[PDB]
């Protein structure tokens, strides 16, 4: 399949250089497989999701978004014209309030539920998290992403818009998951991107069109954005049963192009999340 004029990150992650606008991928659109996104929350009732989406849990006195930065990031990752893998279910973990605020002790919660609700789910082709959020180091957060990715979970993670090394930022500092940057449309490194040697992928993560909270869309930056496109190809990867959630983002980042990336520091990977289809 090809979607024509489609955003320029979608086209980027099925393309060998940049410039291009059409998103080419295997109709199965990651059909079968699920990706919980850990954020403020989604607006299940948003056309673009085609009835594909849901809340399973809020730690607050609603779950719905208010924010719709949550929304945007469960976008990229399946909705129907803005997103990666456009036939998986998406499930909605609202840990952080209306404001893009929350304690750290509400999203390891959130974690640890993930990894056992996915045990109540029809996930036939794998299970996917999309973490786009981060503070300061924890060792306890750490742990928390560590112990979903074990639990047989693809843990994506976003790096931070800090534009320094993620080492000081968690979970984006956990070795055991996959820590996301970004890049800009012309195969640079985002001037807010954090790097490191804990980085695993770079994705699309500057001025991506998505959906929005009230039926609309709109374009934002950072490495929130990048993270649903690797979430995305991932669970798209693992329909095609090509890898599996514990070995993906090694798949993603062994099968990705290299060196097409500007910018990046020494000891930081020149790695862009690329799908490799063919007709
Ligand atoms: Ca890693
Ligand atoms: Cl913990």
């Amino acid at each position: 399949a090809a979607q024509t004029n489609a955003p320029w990150g979608l086209a980027r992650i099925s393309s060998t250089s940049p410039g291009t606008s059409t998103y080419y991928y295997d109709e199965s659109a990651g059909q079968g497989s699920c990706v919980y996104v850990i954020d403020t929350g989604i607006e299940a009732s948003h056309p673009e999701f085609e009835g594909r989406a849901q809340m399973v849990k809020t730690y607050y006195y609603s779950s719905r978004d208010g924010n719709g930065h949550g929304t945007h990031c469960a976008g990229t990752v399946g909705s129907r014209t803005y997103g990666v893998a456009k036939k998986t279910q998406l499930f909605g973990v609202k840990v952080l309030d209306d404001n893009g605020s929350g304690q750290y002790s509400t999203i390891i919660a959130g974690m640890d539920f993930v990894a056992s609700d996915k045990n109540n789910r029809n996930c036939p082709k794998g299970v996917v998290a999309s973490l786009s959020l981060g503070g300061g180091y924890s060792s306890s957060v750490n742990s928390a992403a560590a112990r979903l990715q074990s639990s047989g979970v693809m843990v994506a993670v976003a790096a931070g818009n800090n534009n320094a090394d993620a080492r000081n930022y968690s979970p984006a500092s956990e070795p055991s998951v996959c820590t996301v940057g970004a890049s800009d449309r012309y195969d640079r490194r985002s001037s807010f991107s954090n790097y490191g040697s804990v980085l695993d992928i770079f994705g699309p993560g500057t001025d991506i069109l998505s959906t929005w909270i009230g039926g609309s869309t709109r374009s934002i930056s950072g490495t929130s954005m990048a993270t649903p496109h690797v979430a995305g190809l991932a669970a798209y990867l693992m329909t095609l049963g090509k890898t599996t959630a514990a070995s993906a983002c090694r798949y993603i980042a062994d099968t990705a192009n290299k060196g097409d990336l500007s910018n990046i520091p020494f000891g930081t990977v020149n790695l862009l999340a690329y799908n490799n289809y063919q007709a």
